[PDB]
């Protein structure tokens, strides 16, 4: 058997195809097994609605995830994702930087 703790980058993008929206994105990367929960917050609560969860795998066998959402962010948001995983003990919060 193989543990490996997933690494969490959360960032924001807007597609080039339409450069007025904005997507809030959990990068969650490297992990096994592949048992996991994901989500994103605001304000400190679960956002329901998250419109993309792409989940590949590579050659040794870890897992990523990139889960991500259009959003509107204002400087009063907060904006977080929260992962729990068999190697944390407890759940990770990963705030966004707003500027990144």
């Amino acid at each position: 058997m193989i543990q490996r703790t997933p690494k969490i980058q959360v960032y924001s993008r807007h597609p080039a195809e339409n450069g007025k929206s904005n997507f809030l994105n959990c990068y969650v990367s490297g992990f096994h097994p592949s048992d996991i929960e994901v989500d994103l917050l605001k304000n400190g609560e679960r956002i329901e609605k998250v419109e993309h969860s792409d989940l590949s795998f590579s050659k040794d066998c870890s897992f990523y995830l990139l889960y991500y959402t259009e959003f509107t962010p204002t400087e009063k948001d907060e904006y977080a994702c929260r992962v729990n995983h068999v190697t944390l003990s407890q759940p990770k919060i990963v705030k966004w930087d707003r500027d990144m």
